[PDB]
C-alpha cells in the first residue's frame, strides 16, 4: 500500500496494479509542503508523472522505484516549470531519463535557469509506454500559464497536478504566476474532456474524484 523513506521523505502508494503515487516532502523555512506525481510500473520501464523539489529527492525516488519494481525510469512527464515539478531535471538529463514536456514548460524553464525537457508534448499527446497508454492534455492557463494534466484512459485517472486543487487546499495557494480568470474555463476544458473520471491526483495533498475539479472552481469565486 504505502511504501515510506526516512529524512526529507519519499513515500509511494498504490492506486492500482500499475499505477502509484509519490509524494514527497519539500520545505524551505516556514511553508513545508507534500506534492504529488505518479509512478507508473509499466513492461517497458518505469514512466514518472513530475519529479520532485531538487535533485536530492529526484535521486531517491528513482533509486526507490527501480529497485522495488526492478526496472528502469526511462521517461518523465513535467506538468508545469515550478520547482516542485521540474527541480529534478538535471538529474534526469544526466541519467538519460527521457524529461517530456510541452514547448512552453521548456521555455519557461530554460528562462528561469533550469536544464530543458523535450518540449515534445502538443495541446493533446497521445504516447504509450509498454502497454501503458498515457495521454497529456493541455487545458489553458490556471495554476501557470502553462500547466498540463495527464490521463490514463485504461483506468480514467487524471493527474490534476497543481491546477487542481485537494480538499484540505482552503484557497488558491500560489498564484503570483497564475491566471484566475481563465483558470475556471481551464477546469471546465478538463471537465469537458474526460466526462468519466475515476481518480483524480491533485499536486499536492490527498487524492480525489471530480470533485476536486468542483472545490477548485469555488476556490476561483
Ligand atoms: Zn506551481
Ligand atoms: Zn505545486
Amino acid at each position: 500500500t504505502v511504501i515510506k523513506n526516512e529524512t526529507g521523505t519519499i513515500s509511494i502508494s498504490q492506486l492500482n496494479k500499475n499505477v502509484w503515487v509519490h509524494t514527497e516532502l519539500g520545505s524551505f523555512n516556514g511553508e513545508a509542503v507534500p506534492s504529488n506525481g505518479l509512478v507508473l510500473n509499466t513492461s517497458k520501464g518505469l514512466v514518472l508523472v513530475d519529479s520532485s523539489w531538487d535533485d536530492k529527492l529526484t535521486k531517491e525516488l528513482i533509486e526507490m522505484v527501480e529497485k522495488k519494481f526492478q526496472k528502469r525510469v526511462t521517461d518523465v512527464i513535467i506538468t508545469h516549470a515550478h520547482a516542485d515539478r521540474i527541480g529534478g531535471i538535471k538529474t534526469l538529463k544526466e541519467r538519460g531519463i527521457k524529461a517530456h514536456s510541452t514547448a512552453l514548460t521548456a521555455e519557461l524553464a530554460k528562462k528561469n535557469g533550469y536544464e530543458e525537457p523535450l518540449g515534445d508534448l502538443q495541446t493533446v499527446t497521445n504516447l504509450k509506454f509498454g502497454n501503458m497508454k498515457v495521454e497529456t492534455f493541455y487545458p489553458g492557463k490556471g495554476h501557470t500559464e502553462d500547466n498540463i494534466v495527464v490521463w490514463l484512459p485504461q483506468y480514467n485517472i487524471l493527474v490534476g497536478g497543481c491546477l487542481v486543487k485537494s480538499t484540505s487546499a482552503k484557497d488558491l495557494g500560489n498564484v503570483a504566476d497564475a491566471y484566475v480568470n481563465e483558470w475556471s474555463t481551464s477546469i471546465e476544458n478538463v471537465l469537458k474532456r474526460y466526462r468519466n473520471i475515476n481518480a483524480v491526483v491533485p499536486g499536492h495533498g490527498e487524492v480525489g474524484d471530480k470533485g476536486l475539479l468542483l472545490h477548485t472552481l469555488d476556490l476561483l469565486k
